[PDB]
């Protein structure tokens, strides 16, 4: 037949012990050794496979999160908001369906493989031993069978009686070594095919679950993707409509002029914000600006625009403006009180009138 | 966070609106580049850690196929275990396809963005800041007016007029942009992620074709594979079932017996004897001999050439050896070379005596 | 039935698997390891004792040579000369028919203690072996059996049926260390039994060759002992006849005078010794006794008893004696020649008379 | 060497033959006493050696008695094989005996002659030489007479007189101690040897009535041990036979069933179960359980007091537990004390819920 180990093995020469008998027991059993050395690189392999599996897997499981996450923190479309979560949960759902495929393959090897090297040569190693026992049995029993002298009749009878029980059972031994190689030769093949079979099995079971879904996911990357070539369209046509209003305001009607604080909330609450330039009554003394807030009739600064505000004065109901005639700088006026009076000045001629009338008018409110 | 579609009131008019949203758009910027620069790092390491996984795959592939030459090359063996195999290697490069598109798409989309795609938001802003830099100095320069001056009046408001109206130009630049960097951020990522969906699953549609195909050759081989293990296993016990028949009933005690058979040029006899070493202590020592062409040589090794014990047979005689202590011995003894040997039975001591003996008569 | 390793195994419960058999397996294994450890003892204690055997009949071969030689080293007695030959061959005849009965004691413990030790436990031993993986087998097989969930009912049913197997095939494993323990328990006993059958056998063979010759040495212990109570009362009568005529010459008849030198020969030969006092003719000169010898006409001295001899002159042909007339002594005289002339005295007056007498006939001799 | 039965005449007138005789008698002394003696260490060591062999043989006659009080006490055992080893030890003792009496031979004769055997012979000698030493002096003395004078003549002629008459009769007393020697090296030797035999001889006469008895027992019992060992050859080898018929057609898969059968006091079970251990995981472990006395206890070694799982079953209620992951189990808990508890089939879960369930009701 056409076996790798059978082809190298003789069957005819087994009970009859030759030395071509002892030249295949010896060149049989070096594809043995070479068949488990094999096993156990496709065992360490197996691991290696299994451990990159899963760290691709961890990479992957990370990457759908972060992909999701960064449209999560865009500004917000609502059909990206129901296909996402679509898209989400299949992802995913091809992550657990490849971890399952990991642990089936696991799962295998151990079923197979490992089994295989654990359990498969142990009882032709056993035979081995034995028959190889029985060999030198053989050999003390042909020593003992020639070194007696023909003299001594009954001693060599009874020497060569032990001779007939080491060859027949050698002869024993040699069918089992025979039996238990002829098991494996077949055995070998079955067993890693079916390995391979367990493989693409599960190959094909991981494809079918994703392409099941294949539909659904389907519909929403067409209705995804032909409302971002109208979002495009538009966009071009709303940043053309942009770019050319843009262009207007440059063109002729921009303005070089303060633009105007902005009173609200009527004169009771008065809410109005803006810079000026202050100045206290030290002795030693020096001007900065600040960012003033009327509001709810009082009037208060802030060092920063990040910082709590705090009153200019405690209360504005005892309080009076002047306009002043004699400043040392054009466009100055002066809030006095109780205390923490002080000199003020505006960037430009309508923000004087209107500061000094709004905080004149936020004066009459408290004072009402 | 800020308000969307940022519109040019607000940036001329330095609302504190505006202010609070150049506060929160850029900030949202420095949020943004480190995450897409992060998803940048990992898309990196996903496909690292994918092309380890195929590398590791192939080379378990190649495991299998070792198994598959040191068998016998049969049928089944020959052509199924071959197509599962390659089918196996046919998927790793597809799938070397998808790492490499993978690639493609984020070195087009994310790569691009994080590398030169905040370049004109940048630009914008550091020019946007430069003109309220100067405005703020010119708002200094604007109020150190002593009131008696009209020449110094003048001559400051115009400077405060041009970085005003700078800022304004300078302003209309970066609302512009923050429109734009806010529907980039949107269309750049939403066909990043479609992309990236739209080529995975072609690799399953495509894979199906082919793998349900094989799911149903696996399911048919498979199925001759139980049937045939079960033959297998009938097989051996009958050997088995055999072999104790064998060894209660037919099992032999006697030794190995030589044949004295015509071949090419005559009789041919060979078969295990013992003889006596060169040593000094003259020990005993078994060889397999061989009678062939007249001659009588053993053999020193298996596959390998032999050595003569006597030149010719024609001129040997050969001693019955009586009155020796040695039992089942015979001395044959020819012009050059002489050979005392043992055998291991009175019968094998009288076929290889008479071997000789119709051999010295050739 | 009524064996030591069968009484304390329990094949009631050797399919069955209770903590009972567990405790029987592990307890009858207690007795092979103390017969091992008692079949190795007996061993050491048969080379000791073919060690000592060795030595004793090495002794005792010196000895026997020694307890002849002694015998023939005295004075020769002729029934002692054949006896002691019978004696000798039978003697050295049981101690190499002792020597014998070492080697076959030897021999002995190889066939039966050595192939024992050596044989016998290697079948039961690597059934051992493979009942206690199996045992291995069945304990991850209740263990992969039991950890098994309800609702996976597959691999559930595949997994009962491996222990199916398991548990099958360990009761095939239990069978087997049941036949192998069942054979032991018989075989210990006859082994050994026909160790000491070999034993007594080798003994009674010994006594008997040496009780088979018995007779003849019986024969020689009667004549050899008949013969030496004669000897004993004719030594006591010979030496009472010695004692009274010993009494005698002290009596009555011993002498006081010197003994006369006695000639022999005539007077060409002349034999006659004795000793005499010399003196040469030197300036400074003295006496001295030597011990003289006439023989063959040569008259020589000796300075010793086992000195060779010296002449007192070459040739006695041209010499003269002088008896002198005047000498500072009683009893001298005087010989002289061409050279070597000398001063002689002799102890008494018949010793001088003849010493001068024979000197002056040995002179004629010579003259003649 | 000299002449046998040296006699008086040569002796008193001091003759050569005389002179060479006494030169080889003590040369001949001093041989013999060292091979005496020589003989004396030599039979001292022979002794030494078989007290050495006795014990050396009594220590393996221990060694083979190991044995049979191991193996069973069997009348072949209990009284052949001890029959054989206690004639063995009977053997070694009466063996004492002889070098007991050996060594009673060597110190009456050997030791008796190197010690105090010479001893009148070396009294006579050295008196002898003594009385020769004098008449070599006074021969001098005779000599030294001046030929003028006569009673210096008769002076010391009178002392040559007296020491020529003693040196006499010291001559006959060696004379008569030199035949007494030659008879005693003869006969304590002659009687030596024939004592010794004639001990030796004995030993084997009374042995051999014994042991030809013995060698009866030995070949009508050996006769018994080939048959009986024929019969054990056949017997292991029909258990064998039947083994193999067990194995292919009889041999079983099942678990062991367990059996609900009244005892002393009702119904009693025992058997494997497996439960979960009291470490902090919680991992489970097999024992062996037993029902009796409506009381659950549980063993904890072999041969070793139980320990009480459930105080008792009539306030026990027992869990067929349908919605649990886990397989074949049920839960019996009672008012003390609570049991998980998980068996290996269907089969054995509804027989030890139905023990319960019966116990419940007792």
């Amino acid at each position: 037949p056409l076996g790798s180990m059978t082809v190298k093995l003789d069957f005819e020469e087994c009970l009859k012990d030759s030395p071509r008998f002892r030249a295949s027991i010896e060149l049989v059993e070096a594809e043995v050794s070479e068949l488990e050395t094999r096993l156990e690189k496709l065992l360490k392999l197996g691991t290696g496979l299994l451990e990159s599996g899963r760290h691709y897997l961890a990479a992957s499981r990370a990457f759908v999160v972060g992909i999701c996450d960064l449209a999560r923190l865009g500004p917000p479309e609502p059909m990206m908001a129901e296909c996402l979560e679509k898209f989400t949960v299949s992802l995913n759902h091809k992550l657990d369906s490849h971890a399952e495929l990991l642990d089936a393959t696991q799962h295998t090897l151990q079923q197979q493989i490992q089994t295989l090297v654990k359990e498969g040569l142990r009882g032709f190693r056993e035979a081995r031993r034995d028959f190889w026992r029985g060999a030198e049995s053989l050999e003390a029993a042909l020593t003992h069978n020639a070194e007696v002298p023909r003299r001594r009749a009954q001693e060599a009878e009874e020497a060569g009686a032990a001779l007939r029980t080491a060859r027949a059972g050698y002869r024993g031994r040699a069918l089992d070594y025979a039996l238990q190689i002829n098991v494996i030769e077949d055995k070998r093949k079955f067993d890693i095919m079916e390995f391979v079979l367990r493989l693409v099995e599960a190959q094909a079971t991981h494809f079918q679950q994703g392409h099941e879904e294949l539909s659904r996911l389907s519909q929403y990357r067409k209705e995804l993707g032909a409302q971002l070539h109208q979002l495009v369209l538009n966009s071009a046509r709303e940043k053309r409509d942009m770019e050319q209003r843009h262009v207007l305001l440059k063109q002729k009607e921009l303005g070089g002029e303060e633009p105007e604080p902005s009173l609200r909330e009527g004169p009771g609450g008065l809410v109005m914000e803006g810079h000026l330039f202050k100045r206290a009554s030290n002795a030693f003394k020096t001007w900065s600006r600040r960012w003033f807030t009327i509001q709810s009739n009082q009037l208060v600064y802030q060092k920063k625009y990040k910082d709590p505000v705090t009153v200019v004065v405690d209360d504005l109901r005892l309080c009076t403006v002047k306009l002043c005639p004699d400043s040392e700088r054009r466009f100055c006026f002066e809030v006095v009180s109780t205390s923490k009076s002080c000199l003020l000045q505006a960037d430009s001629e309508r923000l004087l009138q209107l500061w000094v009338s709004a905080v004149q008018s936020s004066i009459a409110s408290a004072f009402s």
